[PDB]
């Protein structure tokens, strides 16, 4: 990979303090201003039912692996412009790994 | 994606007459010259226990997805060079997809 496992528990918080604001992550967690990410590792963006996803999403059909995940974190407008994410990014690498090693395991 | 799914009919054919000689992909299925396969996306290179790899694609340390799994199949030794797997590959992404997407699902 280019992903290296970080800690789960700094990535925890990282969740709480930069994801949470728009998503929840647990199985039955609702959709708020963005979709719940449980089980979003293997499935394609915008799939989530229930959800309104802009067209830029859908179409970029990026298939959610913790690569993927890496490149759109670190600058989601640029990584599939378009989208209504807004959310500036996670720039250091370290962040990125803690916090897809976190979501790796809670969203399954 | 990159990957665009195919026919699991015409991908299971495929496995059959392409990779079979080598590989299983049953869950329970054992090691043969190649690995098993049941589980192999989401997972890394190298991990299934029980099979002696490569240095070479340990340390690739490829995460398995549709779209990795493309790029592999394609042409084996160009993508982890030093891999022991003898395939010359699928030149065709019709037949890869067609593969891919039964692999995706008999995997599983
Ligand atoms: C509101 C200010 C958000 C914050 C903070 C974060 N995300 Fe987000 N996310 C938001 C929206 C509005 C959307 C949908 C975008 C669209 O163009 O329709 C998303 C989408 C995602 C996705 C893609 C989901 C899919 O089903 O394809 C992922 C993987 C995602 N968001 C993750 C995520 C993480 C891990 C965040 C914290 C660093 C985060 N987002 C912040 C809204 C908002
Ligand atoms: C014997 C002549 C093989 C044929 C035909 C195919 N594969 Fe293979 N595969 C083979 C070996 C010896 C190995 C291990 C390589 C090493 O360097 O140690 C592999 C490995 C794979 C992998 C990686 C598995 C992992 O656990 O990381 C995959 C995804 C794979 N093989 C798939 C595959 C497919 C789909 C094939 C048909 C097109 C196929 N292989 C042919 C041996 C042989």
């Amino acid at each position: 990979t280019e992903f290296k496992a970080g800690s789960a528990k700094k990535g925890a918080t990282l969740f709480k303090t930069r994801c949470l604001q728009c998503h929840t992550v647990e199985k039955g967690g609702p959709h708020k201003v963005g979709p719940n990410l449980h089980g979003i590792f293997g499935r394609h963006s915008g799939q989530a039912e229930g959800y309104s996803y802009t067209d830029a999403i859908i179409k970029k059909n990026v298939l959610w692996d913790e690569n993927n995940m890496s490149e759109y974190l670190t600058n989601p407008k640029k990584y599939i412009p378009g989208t209504k994410m807004a959310s500036g990014g996670l720039k250091k690498e370290k962040d990125r790994n803690d916090l897809i090693t976190y979501l790796k395991k809670a969203a399954e």
